[PDB]
């Protein structure tokens, strides 16, 4: 899959998107790879935010569904007139398919400045498409229309430093390979974990570490009221209890230095003079995921340079300065983008499964790397599964 | 070597010992096994302690050397008088060596009750022997007469539990392979560091991590005023100010849970309800160690299960219960029995270095398992050596 290698470019913050084309002749537009939605939607008016935008009077092959459609998000949203359109990826397979596409014409809190994308690509399961559940997806449509094998594979690329304007078009920000698995983009073994239910991409957390230590919560709360995986949003995002528990786990660990509150809280940046970011005294955050052997499970472990976010100083100084990318959620468990960032994340939805390998383009110091590992005998699995 | 493979008895806490036969006829004793002396000994005259002693008289190849010696170590000592006579190790190399023997006469703290041994073999280098260096040791005696490898290996092996006087004795403790090295004894590779003079077994520590966070100590103090392999100690012994840093790092891991400072100081035990030793929150302890090429260096870690050390409840509970067998030196760093524990060592005289391996009977647990990793980019690592 050499040609989809590559093809991805943004970080963390911002979001990480592909080229797409829509329309007849073909409109290029970036466009925002979200596995934690299903709608596939484009800037089709002028934004502040847009350098270019979709222009369906200039598609002859554009058809009209007479349909409005919102999308609110936890925080964001858009408003937009359903259609469909002849679409393709560039740099993914050699296919045309015709797709839904929300022709965004109002948003609030959508589109972010200097991004370089103009649109979304939800690769989530119908059941949370907007109006409702037969708005076909994208990734669906592709899979019906065409030999595409029913699954993607993403490799988000965090450069573990901050990335201006100029830097981040230049840089490759990672890879999708859309219909199979590229080797190159990981070290060691696949492991598998089941989709609990096909909406979001939903998986279930058994067991939480800190530096090996268990959080020994109930494992429900760690899945309360779901976890999923979802490249459209920046941070790890944890439950109320969890988040606390974490929290306070990972400022014992780190407590030979002291930091604000609003570093824990996300909002303010913190920063060592260049090359001393003091890693170690940071911990390993393990997450056990269930198996798809009855009775086993297995571990996907990150290190602060995931879970600590390369932020650009308010002084620009030489200083290497970071956020604290977990938050406290109001949507269950999120494993967001720089969760995604340690891993090669292959979403088998023909297998209806997840798979996590070690990313070769993971960040890491030369005592500690990122790390997939198993099996583990677990207790009682299913009941971590909220209802 | 299929031979040697398991000739020891014994645990941590009283010493691992072979079987020797001194004298003719081959009067059968046993031996504790060494690293951090050189002198051989064995109990001459009757005590409390002793089910059986060297009988001088009854062996018709004893020579009498006319000498008397005095060996104190650092808490225990005695006094005998030094000879010679044929020595054999029944499950060793099929030789017989002329070696010098000290026949104790008198001792204090040194013979341990049932222990189940009644000499000791110093298997260190001429330059620590007494009287003095000219006091050939018994594996130089050994390599000099015969033609056994300069080289033996040791695998010790803890049971993870108590074991009673039965027990012990009906069971295997570990393996000496003299002249060789075993592979069903160790998984993964072999990593080497320098023996820096020989006299004690000596080693350079260059790094060491409480569950990856750097004590971040000038790395002389680490080897103050030497660090040594000592299979005749049970504990990890380390300097004063090491040793300090390491409690304080370790009780701030493990800080859900409060401990008595005797527990701390090595004299108390601690007991959990049966099965519920929460190992978890016990942090790994990791020491860098001088590679064999320049700049390189490598890793040993161990587990809580090495670092404390299982005792018998003697009280009606059913309770699992352990003494912290880390200790503070007033003679440098010394990695004992319970370190040897989760390693095969190498004790490679010929190239002066020694070798270290996971063991193929280490305690652990589903989690976490003691590990030899390399190699790391590591500068001026002959500073870390004391003067
Ligand atoms: C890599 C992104 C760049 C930075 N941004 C904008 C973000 O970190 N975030 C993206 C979020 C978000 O809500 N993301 C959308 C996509 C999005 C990306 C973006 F770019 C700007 C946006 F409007 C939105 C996902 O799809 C959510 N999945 C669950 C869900 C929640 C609610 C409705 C859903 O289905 C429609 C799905 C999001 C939510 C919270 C909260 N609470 C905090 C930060 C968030
Ligand atoms: C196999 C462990 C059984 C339990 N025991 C008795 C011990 O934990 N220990 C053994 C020690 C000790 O001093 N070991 C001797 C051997 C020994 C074993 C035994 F069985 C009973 C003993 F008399 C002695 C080594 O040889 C020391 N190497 C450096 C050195 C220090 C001073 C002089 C030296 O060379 C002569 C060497 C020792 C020292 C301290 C101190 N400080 C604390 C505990 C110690």
């Amino acid at each position: 899959f050499v040609e989809m290698v590559d093809n991805l470019r943004g970080k963390s913050g911002q979001g990480y998107y592909v080229e797409m084309t829509v329309g007849s002749p073909p409109q290029t537009l970036n466009i925002l790879v979200d596995t934690g939605s299903s709608n596939f939607a484009v800037g089709a008016a002028p934004h502040p935010f847009l350098h270019r935008y979709y222009q369906r009077q200039l598609s002859s092959t554009y058809r009209d569904l007479r349909k409005g459609v919102y999308v609110p998000y936890t925080q964001g949203k858009w408003e937009g007139e359903l259609g469909t359109d002849l679409v393709s990826i560039p740099h993914g397979p050699n296919v045309t398919v015709r797709a839904n596409i929300a022709a965004i014409t109002e948003s609030d809190k959508f589109f972010i400045n200097g991004s370089n994308w103009e649109g979304i690509l939800g690769l989530a399961y119908a059941e949370i498409a907007r109006p409702d559940d037969s708005l076909e997806p994208f990734f669906d449509s592709l899979v019906k229309q065409t030999h595409v094998p029913n699954l993607f594979s993403l490799q988000l690329c965090g450069a573990g430093f901050p990335l201006n304007q100029s830097e981040v078009l230049a840089s490759v920000g990672g890879s999708m390979i859309i219909g199979g698995i590229d080797h190159s983009l990981y070290t060691g073994s696949l492991w598998y974990t089941p989709i609990r239910r096909e909406w979001y991409y939903e998986v279930i957390i058994v067991r939480v570490e800190i530096n090996g230590q268990d959080l020994k919560m109930d494992c429900k709360e760690y899945n309360y009221d779901k976890s999923i995986v979802d490249s459209g949003t920046t941070n790890l995002r944890l439950p109320k209890k969890v988040f606390e528990a974490a929290v306070k786990s990972i400022k014992a660990a780190s407590s030979t230095e002291k930091f604000p509150d609003g570093f824990w809280l996300g909002e303010q940046l913190v920063c060592w003079q260049a090359g001393t970011t003091p890693w170690n005294i940071f911990p390993v955050i393990s997450l056990y995921l269930m198996g798809e052997v009855t009775n086993q499970s297995f571990r996907i472990t990150i290190l602060p340079q995931q879970y600590l976010r390369p932020v650009e100083d308010v002084a620009t100084s030489q200083d290497d300065c970071y956020k604290f990318a977990i938050s406290q959620s109001s949507t269950g468990t999120v494993m967001g983008a720089v969760i995604m960032e340690g891993f090669y994340v292959v979403f088998d939805r023909a297998r209806k499964r997840i798979g996590f390998a070690v990313s070769a383009c993971h960040v890491h110091d030369e005592f500690r790397t990122a790390a997939v590992e198993g099996p583990f005998v677990t207790l009682d699995m299913e009941d971590c599964g909220y209802n």
